[PDB]
Parts: structure tokens; C-alpha cells; sequence
């Protein structure tokens, strides 16, 4: 158990000082900070907390205010006081997602430095799916030491404290842990970490500089138009209203849209083979199918969609402005994805609709501010180039090389034709197979996206082989190496761990060998963005043009650019971007701008 006695409570100046100066001398510390809310823009500092020796920490407790709370050092006094400290890149210091603390000191005109350790991100880089990297669940897998939550110090439900009505040393118990174990973690990741210069090198030049330009995109957050939305909201409820009168008239009588219910009692009962569709959902969409002769499933199916997006982005969006921006504060995780890409919740920019109109509505309320416009900075195709490159391909990489469209040069080669006259048809089945490769699918998978009969697809799959036999060398060469190692990696050196890849269990480790040959691509694809990231905010902060980053979705980084700065800036991100990352895989950034992300996209 925590008690009172394990970590120092630091209530006056002189001891803050005694503190500071031994922290000044560390060869790294522990630093933490507390707030009184989850949102980083509006947050209020409460207190910090530093470690600087295993079981040696404290916490400094700045604006706890319930009922008769002790003197404390102000806010102000503490910060201008540890300000010079925080702001020394040359003081290395180690936290638990740093990406928080360092957004907190920024709301007080300090700019944290000497980010050079987070426990969160040397876990991830580890091993990525050994588990969640929380520093709680670190604490008990690294440590087998349970840490006090937040929960347990603030209470549960709506009733939950804020820690700035927590008491002193319940708040310094917590807190000063926090810093302690971080430390702790440190020093056991750290040296682990060592044993290998590619995870090493992804962590130290890739994810820890990573750190603060996410911290300054999700500050800046994004300029979303409310009215826009909700007239797209009012529209989507007529819509949704005409929708279910369109199917009752193609039907008879009212009845809801939910199949296996209402639906299969309809769309069969009047023709049509009974198995329905499962929204599993990507292998075998009855509805979809049906779609293409049958009225009904194609409405119902569209009915559902709009339902869909009008409760989750078109009424959900407008109430996640923050009332002190103005602005949208989506959350990235830099620790989460198996393969190394950054993930995104509230909202989640995602899983918006990307090839349908509606998606592009949604789009259209993400505006730039006046004298600004939106601009989108794309890698084309990034993963199939960087299939081209790992399989060492002649072929797609001239067809790369030639600014040709690998679908149609692909399907030229598969089908044996001129580029000319591939059509729509050969277009889509190329796009299928190539695609494919990537997620690793089978001959039949292909099938059943492609709505041809197997072996007819395992037929254009051997053909693809036959052509581009670097592909099927380098799926084999990466299976194989996966089974040997245990892991496959990306071209920096980023590791993802394949347990099952042996597993016995026939499903599981099919999973397994599709994530081997996935992984290289889609893990490359993400240490390319994130290197982009790193490059383009350097310049950001070093020239500080009239631009912003304001997301990164897919594979691609949006921006805010005054629009008199738009052609000099387009022509700088593009050569960041694909002049500054990797110089092995052959990059292309595709530029684009308007008055908002739908326009620029
Ligand atoms: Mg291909
Ligand atoms: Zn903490
Ligand atoms: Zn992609
Ligand atoms: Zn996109
Ligand atoms: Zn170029």
C-alpha cells in the first residue's frame, strides 16, 4: 500500500528549490502533471509530481482548492520557478504519455523540451500487442506492482472528484506514484529496448519526436461549420423519412428495416434465397448482392447507412466543439494500432465515408477559417509502392516509375492488353488482386469482392504470380521469416509480433500470416507519415509560415494555409514530404487545396 510516508507533499518554495536543484544535476527524471479535466485545451494545471531516483518523488500541489486547503506555492510561483528546468532541451525527462503534459504547460507559455522518454511509446515499441500500454497495466506486467487509480483516489460515476477537490496526500499518494513508476518502468524498458537497433531507432527517431507535433495538431484541433452539419442533419431526417416510405411502397404495409426480423420476411417471402446478411459483413453482404436487381435491400441498405452517419458524425460532431477554441479536438493514439499507425476517436476522421457522397457532406463542415484554405497532402497509393519495393519488382516499380496507373498497368499485364484499352472491368479486377496482396486475401476472398466464381480468381491470382514474380517471392520470404523470428518489420526496423503464427489452431494462424505480410507494408507506410509529420513540423517551428497542421488521416496530413501563401507552401510540404522521409520507396505527394477538406481532398 501507498501511504503518506512514501512520497514527499512539496507545500513551500525552499523545498521546491532544494528539488529543482537536484533535478537540475539527474541524469533524467520522472515528470508528471495533474489537471482538473481530460480536455487538454481547457484543462487547469493542478499540481506536478518528479522522480528522480527510484522511490524518490514528490508532488507539488498548485491549485487544490476544497474547503479549507492548506497554503499551497501558487500556481504562477511554481511554474516560473520550474519553467527554466522544463524548457531545457538538455534535461531529459521521462513520462507517461508526454503528449499530455507537455499540450498542459503549453497552456501557460511553456514549451517542454527535453522530451526524451515515454514509457507509453518504449512498451509500444517493444512489443506492440504484448498488451495495453497504459501505465497501469505496464506497472503490473513490468513491475507485477499495482498502481493506485484514479478511481480510486476521485470516485466513480458522475459524482467523480476533479483533483483539484482531491486532499493533499490522497492527490500527492497518487501523483508522486505515478512519476515513481514511470522511472521504474524506464529504467526496465530502457535497456531492453537495446537489444535491438530497429525498434531502437523507430522509438528514438520516430516516436519520441512524434510526441510534441501531435501534441501541437490536437491543440490546434480543426474548424468545423455546426450550421452545415445540422442543416445536413435535418435533410438526412427527410431523407431517412422519404426512404422508408420508398420501401413500404415497394413493398406493402409498414414494418421496420432490420433484417433477420422484418426484412427476410419481405425480401424472401416475394423471391430471393433465404441466408440474409450480416452487417462476416465484407465476405458475404446478402443484401448488397441482391442490390443489383432486387429495390428493396438496395433502399434498406442505404437507409441504414444514412442512419448510421447521421448519428454518429452529422449529430455527434457539432457537440464536440470546444467551447473555448471554437475548434475540434480529435485524439490521436500513438499506441494502440498492431502495426504502428496513429489511430483516431472524437471523432474518429477515419471511419467517415471516404468513396460516398455523404462521407463528402461531412467533409464539406470541416472549413478553413477566413483568408485560409484547407490543403491536403497525400501519398499516393503509398502501401502499393511500398509492395513494389519489398518485392522488388521490375515491373510495377517502371509502371511507378512511368507515372503510369499501376491498376491499369497490372491489369494490362494480367489480361494481356494495352494500357489503352484496359477497361473499367479489368481496372477493378487488378485494383481487387493488388489490394489484396496487401491484407494478404485468398484466390476466393478475391471471389467473393470480385462476384466470379473460384478458381476463376484463383485463375488471375496465378496470373498476377506468373507476371510479378517478386510479389509471391516476397510473400513467401516474409511468411517464412515470420515463422522463424516471430515478428516481420517494416523498413525502419518497427517489429510486430506474430504469436499465433505456429498457433495449430488453423483460423488463428491464417490471421497470423496475413498480418506478416501485411505488417512491412502498412508499418512502412506509417514510419513514412510519421517521419513527414516530424519534417514538416520542424520547418513549421523553425520558419513559422502562415500554416497549420491540422490532421492526419489515412495517408495523408491536412493543413490551414493563408491563401496569398498557398503556392510557395504547397510547393514546400510536397518536397518535405516526399524529399525528406525515405529515399528507398518511390514517393509520390499528391497536393491538393480549397475552402475546405472536401474541396482539398
Ligand atoms: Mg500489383
Ligand atoms: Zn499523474
Ligand atoms: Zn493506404
Ligand atoms: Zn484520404
Ligand atoms: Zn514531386
Amino acid at each position: 500500500m501507498i501511504s503518506y510516508d512514501n512520497y514527499v507533499t512539496i507545500l513551500d518554495e525552499e523545498t521546491l528549490k532544494a528539488w529543482i536543484a537536484k533535478l537540475e544535476k539527474a541524469p533524467v527524471f520522472a515528470f508528471d502533471t495533474e489537471t482538473d479535466s481530460l480536455d487538454n485545451i481547457s484543462a487547469n494545471l493542478v499540481g506536478l509530481s518528479f522522480a528522480i531516483e527510484p522511490g524518490v518523488a514528490a508532488y507539488i500541489p498548485v491549485a487544490h482548492d476544497y474547503l479549507d486547503a492548506p497554503d499551497q506555492i501558487s500556481r504562477e510561483r511554481a511554474l516560473e520557478l520550474l519553467k527554466p528546468l522544463l524548457e531545457d532541451e538538455k534535461a531529459l525527462k521521462v513520462g507517461q504519455n508526454l503528449k499530455y503534459d507537455r499540450g498542459i504547460l503549453a497552456n501557460y507559455g511553456i514549451e517542454l523540451r527535453g522530451i526524451a522518454f515515454d514509457t507509453m511509446l518504449e512498451s509500444y515499441i517493444l512489443n506492440s500487442v504484448a498488451g495495453r500500454h497504459d501505465m497501469d497495466s505496464l506497472a503490473e506486467r513490468w513491475l507485477k506492482h499495482k498502481t493506485i487509480t484514479f478511481e480510486e483516489i476521485a470516485g466513480k460515476g458522475k459524482n467523480q472528484l476533479t483533483f483539484n477537490q482531491i486532499a493533499l496526500e490522497e492527490a500527492g499518494r497518487y501523483a508522486a506514484e505515478d512519476a515513481d513508476v514511470t522511472l521504474q518502468l524506464h529504467l526496465k524498458m530502457w535497456p531492453d529496448l537495446q537489444k535491438h537497433k530497429g525498434p531502437l531507432n523507430v522509438f528514438e527517431n520516430i516516436e519520441m519526436p512524434l510526441v510534441p507535433v501531435l501534441s501541437r495538431i490536437e491543440r490546434n484541433g480543426v474548424k468545423i461549420d455546426p450550421k452545415v452539419l445540422h442543416n445536413h442533419s435535418e435533410e438526412l431526417t427527410l431523407r431517412l423519412a422519404e426512404l422508408e416510405k420508398k420501401a413500404h411502397e415497394i413493398a406493402g404495409e409498414e414494418f421496420n428495416l432490420s433484417s433477420t426480423k422484418q426484412l427476410q420476411t419481405i425480401l424472401f417471402e416475394k423471391q430471393g434465397i433465404k441466408p440474409l446478411k450480416k452487417t462476416p459483413s465484407t465476405s458475404e453482404e446478402v443484401l448488397e448482392e441482391l442490390a443489383l436487381d432486387y429495390p428493396l435491400p438496395k433502399v434498406i441498405l442505404e437507409y441504414r447507412g444514412l442512419a448510421k452517419l447521421k448519428s454518429t458524425y452529422t449529430d455527434k460532431l457539432p457537440l464536440m466543439i470546444n467551447p473555448k477554441t471554437g475548434r475540434v479536438h480529435t485524439s490521436y493514439h500513438q499506441a494502440v494500432t498492431a502495426t504502428g499507425r496513429l489511430s483516431s476517436t472524437d471523432p474518429n476522421l477515419q471511419n467517415i465515408p471516404v468513396r460516398n457522397e455523404e462521407g463528402r457532406r461531412i467533409r464539406q463542415a470541416f472549413i478553413a477559417p477566413e483568408d485560409y484554405v484547407i490543403v491536403s497532402a497525400d501519398y499516393s497509393q503509398i502501401e502499393l509502392r511500398i509492395m513494389a519495393h519489398l518485392s522488388r519488382d521490375k515491373g510495377l516499380l517502371t509502371a511507378f516509375a512511368e507515372g503510369k496507373d499501376i491498376h491499369r498497368a497490372t491489369a494490362a499485364e494480367v489480361f494481356g492488353l494495352p494500357l489503352e484499352t484496359v477497361t473499367s472491368e479489368q481496372r477493378r479486377s487488378a485494383k481487387a488482386i493488388n489490394f489484396g496482396l496487401i491484407y494478404g486475401m485468398s484466390a476466393f476472398g478475391l471471389a467473393r469482392q470480385l462476384n466470379i466464381p473460384r478458381k476463376e480468381a484463383q485463375k488471375y491470382m496465378d496470373l498476377y504470380f506468373e507476371r510479378y514474380p517478386g510479389v509471391l517471392e516476397y510473400m513467401e520470404r516474409t511468411r517464412a521469416q515470420a515463422k522463424e523470428q516471430g515478428y516481420v518489420e517494416t523498413l525502419d526496423g518497427r517489429r510486430l509480433y506474430l504469436p499465433d503464427i505456429k498457433s495449430s489452431n488453423g483460423a488463428r494462424r491464417a490471421a497470423a500470416e496475413r498480418a506478416a505480410i501485411n505488417a512491412p507494408m502498412q508499418g512502412t507506410a506509417a514510419d513514412i507519415i510519421k517521419r513527414a509529420m516530424i519534417a514538416v513540423d520542424a520547418w513549421l517551428q523553425a520558419e513559422q509560415p502562415r500554416v497549420r497542421m491540422i490532421m492526419q488521416v489515412h495517408d495523408e496530413l491536412v493543413f490551414e494555409v493563408h491563401k496569398d501563401d498557398v503556392d510557395a507552401v504547397a510547393k514546400q510540404i510536397h518536397q518535405l514530404m516526399e524529399n525528406c522521409t525515405r529515399l528507398d520507396v518511390p514517393l509520390l505527394v499528391e497536393v491538393g487545396s480549397g475552402e475546405n477538406w472536401d474541396q482539398a481532398h
